[PDB]
């Protein structure tokens, strides 16, 4: 209903929905995200402003914005693959070779964002959309924010994202660096793909399962399901002191990351 028709509901979140929109002339498809500024106008001015900076093969394409009353419409690549969340078999995961591919692509996407000084802040499988040839695209810049401007980094102080994905320091410190938290959530997504389960509800000393990982009890799952090469990488990503935690340029030199698996 706006030059294009709204065919089916797609991602009914809080604040609005995402629809599938076909143009009836050209037959082309898009995702219309629909935010009713009555049911924030501030976090939404940022989303689109961030979205206009973005252009990469692993980040959902931004086509434009119209205001139509209270109603903001963001015109967004439609990913006919859907969510990576759905290619994770509960308790089992997915073939190592697909995980490694999705991880290569997620890395590419994140390097990109980080190189333009943007942290996504909410990387989880629900936010990783797949296109028609199963290429992974980083989605939903609703919580994204700028952490380098004019070549100066600034620490974040707002807590956000999704607890099982979040990095311990975001719980513990008043200010933290933006990049390592994005790395940590990327690691949790790896664990998710390779084991089909989340290792803990939040990285708290108060959280049993989290305490067992710091004690290297990798004899429990989801670790036992994982396999020594990728698990060695997870050991370098899910490090607690954000400063000792591996960085992306170094993930790119890790053995499992550079292992041939897939045709
Ligand atoms: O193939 C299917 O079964 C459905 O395909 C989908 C399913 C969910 C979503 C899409 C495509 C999207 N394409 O862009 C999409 C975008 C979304 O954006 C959310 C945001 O920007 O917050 C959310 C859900 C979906």
């Amino acid at each position: 209903v706006e030059d294009w028709d709204l065919v089916q509901t797609l991602g009914e979140g809080a604040y609005g929905e995402v629809q599938l929109a076909v143009n009836r002339v050209t037959e082309e498809a898009v995702a219309v995200k629909i935010v009713d500024m009555k049911r924030c106008p501030e976090n939404i001015k940022k989303e689109i402003c961030i979205n206009k900076m973005l252009n990469h093969e692993n980040v959902v394409k931004f086509y434009g914005h119209r205001r139509e009353g209270n109603i903001q419409y963001l015109f967004l690549e439609y990913c006919s693959g859907g969510e990576l969340f759905d290619r994770i078999e509960p308790d089992i995961g997915m073939p190592e070779p697909d995980a490694q591919r999705f991880f290569h692509q997620l890395m590419a996407g994140v390097v990109y964002l980080h190189g333009i000084g943007i942290t996504h802040r909410d990387i989880k499988p629900e936010n990783l959309l797949l296109d028609e040839r199963d290429n992974l695209k980083i989605s939903d810049f609703g919580l994204a924010t700028v952490f380098r401007y004019n070549n100066r980094e600034r620490l974040l102080n707002k807590m956000c994202g999704t607890l099982p994905y979040v990095a311990p320091e975001l719980l513990k410190r008043r200010e933290f660096h933006a990049e390592p938290v994005d790395v940590w959530s990327c690691g949790i997504v790896l664990t998710a793909m390779l084991a089909g389960e989340l290792p803990w509800d939040q990285p708290s000393d108060s959280c049993q399962e989290y305490s067992d990982w710091k004690e290297k009890k990798t004899y429990l799952n989801p670790w036992k399901k994982i396999d020594s090469a990728p698990l060695a990488l997870l050991h370098k990503i899910l490090v607690e002191n954000p400063s000792a935690r591996i960085t992306i340029p170094d993930i790119k030199k890790d053995r499992w990351y550079n292992k041939p698996l897939k045709k």
